[PDB]
């Protein structure tokens, strides 16, 4: 019942549109649409803390933490609210999106609205890349797309 | 105490950042900021429903209107919860932002967060034009910047 959706951009050509829907408070979050642009192959995929584009995609801060958990895959216990893993890019450069997470929310207190959805240059190692950076960030490098996840109609 | 932040961007020139803040729930929030690249004078400057660049400023939809009232200015008993009126560009074409809204919110019915501010081509008529286009829009015309309303730090 509750509708929301993220337009992806940055500096370079990567862009891309991603809608999220919840049917009970409780229940898992759908996110599914496209993103173009992309290099072939996983790009870390999360929903960082601030909807904040004021110096581009930086401006929207570290993934979003509200327990002060460090960084894992979706299925992880120990994960940040927005570690969303990694999406998949084909040789033309789409990445073809579907996700079910039962960790972020569009509503209470885990709630995404106003936030940052960042598609980023490079994988996510899940937490598993063995430095200080794996479980801070995946090492999924720089911000190439990003937007503030809104409601939709 | 809530902070919230929007970046205008859109098609041509305009470009500008504003700050929403809120000490207390169902208190008046201060907006300010600057917004660059307008035409001297008088700019409609509206919350509209929904948080939606997919077709750019378009998909934003009308001027967030909960109470289901007509157009006017901020004034006015008789007005959208997105109506905040006009702001000012000075002859180099930057209006410096400085409102006090009480009808707008960061928290509960009348929230802002993942919704969108849009600076229009024209003067907001606050509903005086004297048609139907004048308690809608208030004869705003075009949408020259929008951005989804996002939480700050
Ligand atoms: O819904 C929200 N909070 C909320 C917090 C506690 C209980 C119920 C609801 C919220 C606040 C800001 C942005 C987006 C949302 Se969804
Ligand atoms: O505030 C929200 N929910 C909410 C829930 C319970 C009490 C008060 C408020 C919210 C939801 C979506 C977008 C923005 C806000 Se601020
Ligand atoms: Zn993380
Ligand atoms: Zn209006």
């Amino acid at each position: 019942a509750t509708k929301v959706v993220c337009v992806l951009k940055g500096d370079g050509p990567v862009q891309g549109i991603i809608n999220f829907e919840q049917k009970e408070s409780n229940g898992p979050v759908k996110v599914w649409g496209s993103i173009k642009g992309l290099t072939e192959g996983l790009h870390g995929f999360h929903v960082h803390e601030f909807g904040d584009n004021t110096a581009g995609c930086t401006s929207a801060g570290p993934h979003f933490n509200p327990l002060s958990r460090k960084h894992g895959g979706p299925k992880d216990e120990e994960r940040h609210v927005g570690d969303l893993g990694n999406v998949t890019a084909d040789k033309d450069g789409v990445a073809d999106v579907s996700i079910e997470d039962s960790v972020i929310s569009l509503s209470g207190d885990h709630c995404i609205i106003g936030r940052t959805l960042v598609v980023h240059e490079k994988a996510d190692d899940l937490g598993k890349g063995g430095n200080e950076e794996s479980t801070k960030t995946g090492n999924a490098g720089s911000r190439l797309a990003c937007g503030v996840i809104g409601i939709a109609q």
